[PDB]
């Protein structure tokens, strides 16, 4: 919300439009690692977030940061590989900027895909946590990307999250993962947001567990925050990238240099099954 | 704490007396949809927040916000129609500057109301909440109202909540409940503040539930610190204007549009109450 | 992190060199009442942080705020009396600056001191509490010192703080315990962060007792946090100054005012405890 006017927003959006053909419905964020979703794209057009009018440009990932609009499974959409991340110095009404200037490109809908830890036992590292829920836990305290006064153009003051991550897609996902017999059934689960760049302590590992996240995170849930405040049809997955340690019997790691799984084809897993969802995802015509 | 310097504080209170010939002993804020007790007071005397010194004045809800000096009950008051909240961008230092400037009024309790969710399952939309406790969430964070310097001309350094809501006053009402033969107990519990506009997903209602919140909302707790740091005797209430959703069986709600029950008669009890209430805050007086 | 450049540390751990003709390898921050160990050193050479090049002055603690190079038990240490608190408005990257400095200075080890309340039961008021682990509070909000880009030449990106609390000083300290003869075993516990001034309310102190925490403070983690970034050996203790009222039984106190545990002998075991320490911990040297 705040450091940016309505007409930021209005302006970058335009300026989007009047430099590409395109006209996406969809608009994806990926995690680290799940970037390659790029690929998947037809007609791409890339723009580096650099070139975009009011676009926070990135930091060290920087070198990792483009938004790239093209066509993915039967659909308009347009990929952000590079997120950003509160830990990077972004104040969330930045971070969120183009999850609000999407909404203005036309984009109905946004799946958002992040690399997580593991508190959930059920969950192996590589596996793919469909976000059913989220606890925002910077929001409690203050860090919430509608903080400030609220735009009416963009939504309501007080807009509910219970309802987040959609039902449908939720549904028709878990569905869509039997489909094509992906094995072992799409995980599902609550992430958690926790800012600060470093990893949790086995004692916030716990604290992280008992409150109910089956998954851990520095980042989705300010991006879904504002997309519901929109309107935005929002789901995503979360690729769980290393298990945290619950206990003090360490020596075992979830390094995110060990992002390896998102550095395997787990991140690949991912991608094709956000490709073949795009199919899942409503169209804006109806059609019966 | 942070912003205004003590002068700041001694000039807007010397305004306001030099301007109102009333001396108020009381101080209420009022929560949403509650600010209907300023019709209770007599020989009031109202200010914009925008014509006082250095008041914040408010963001939209502005078309509502204003200090009336009346007399509620047989006592000097000073109610705050429509207070700040954080998610409206103020900073905490700014938020309870009211409540600073009262104790130099000359305030010695502050009576602070609230419209909240209901996490404690015996309460029913329209329930009244006796403020026992309160989880300051956002403080833990480090959005507390008194971070920076100190001003011992103000208060302690360390100040104690585990005190805060008085004692007395809330048995000298549980009892005054009793008195009025209100057929339902007056309910009593710890408040949650929450910042951020969103209202939390059935995830955040559940780690509230379990830290132990009977009711959240977002604001209250910041006003109550300082009236502590400052001496100022406080108690309040929450009216649930809805049950948050414990659960996934939701197609249920807890709108603030659907503030009805602060939109009801609920605020009129609760209002009546805290008007009769006022012959239960202790004078300055004393009198044996 | 933010808000200096590295060539701001650079420069303030040079221009401490160039004014120091001691070179020290352990750097101890001493909590309230723990400064006494500034004391225990021999070739003591004090430094007001008010003369350092790009140390943060202090507010009123100030008047108890220097940084003294000494030589305690057999090692070149830097102690810190007065440490920075969040809650006297320093940034993060401010608090933590001289943890930066340190390593910059050579320092490889770390002590953290800290007075804090006690939530574990077993805890009597006077105890030491060995940090074991720590639940960082203020980080999940945001609120930690690594936010901001990266300083690559400092450390990692996503420092893993699993492992902050050196295990091997943690048991060659249960044990040295023990060589003294201390009676009591030192106590080990996950000291949790709170900021703010005010002290935790009954309510707060059973979601902190739930969470897993053992004591209750408002510092040493962001210290941690950056000291494990640059490397530094970490490991430290908690002077248990009050028991926090975890029940509605109040009139009991643990008031700071009421730092007599830290304004008795306890602040001198944990001192002289600390000092016996320094031959526990290793040298750069090594020799076999
Ligand atoms: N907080 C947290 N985030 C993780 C973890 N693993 C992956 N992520 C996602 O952010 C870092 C990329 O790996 C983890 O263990 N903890
Ligand atoms: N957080 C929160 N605040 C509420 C709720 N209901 C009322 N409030 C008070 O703030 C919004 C006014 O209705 C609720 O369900 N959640
Ligand atoms: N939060 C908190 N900190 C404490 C307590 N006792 C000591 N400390 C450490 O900070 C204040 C110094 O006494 C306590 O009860 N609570």
């Amino acid at each position: 919300e705040n450091g940016y006017t309505y007409e930021d927003y209005k302006n970058t959006a335009e300026w989007l439009l009047s430099h590409t053909k395109h006209r996406p419905q969809v608009a994806i964020i990926c995690g680290s690692g799940l970037g390659g979703l790029t690929d998947k794209l037809t007609q791409a057009q890339i723009f580096d977030y650099s070139e975009i009018p009011n676009f926070p440009r990135s930091t060290v990932p920087g070198h990792a940061g483009r938004l790239v609009f093209g066509f993915l499974n039967g659909r308009a959409c347009v990929m952000m590989q590079g997120r950003f991340h509160m830990y990077e110095g972004y104040p969330l009404w930045k971070v969120t900027f183009p999850v609000r200037v999407f909404h203005l490109l036309g984009v109905d809908t946004l799946v958002v895909t992040n690399a997580a830890g593991g508190l959930n036992p059920k969950f192996e590292v590589g596996d793919i946590m469909l976000i059913r829920d989220h606890i925002n836990l910077p929001g409690f305290s203050g860090q919430n990307p509608l903080r400030g006064p609220n735009d009416e153009r963009f939504g309501d003051r007080f807009p509910a999250m219970s309802d987040a991550y959609d039902r449908t897609m939720r549904q028709r996902a878990l569905s869509t993962w039997k489909q094509m017999g992906e094995q072992r059934e799409l995980q599902e689960g609550t992430y958690v947001m926790v800012a600060g760049p470093s990893f949790e302590t086995v004692a916030e590992c716990r604290v992280l567990q008992k409150l109910g996240a089956d998954a851990v995170g520095m980042s989705t849930v300010p991006e879904v925050i504002v997309a519901r405040h929109c309107g935005l049809r929002v789901f995503g997955f979360s690729l769980i990238t290393n298990k945290v340690i619950m206990d003090y019997e360490s020596l075992e790691k979830a390094n995110h240099e060990e992002v390896l799984a998102a550095g395997k084809q787990a991140a690949q897993k991912l991608e094709q099954f956000v490709s073949i969802l795009m199919a899942s995802i409503p169209l804006p015509d109806k059609a019966s």
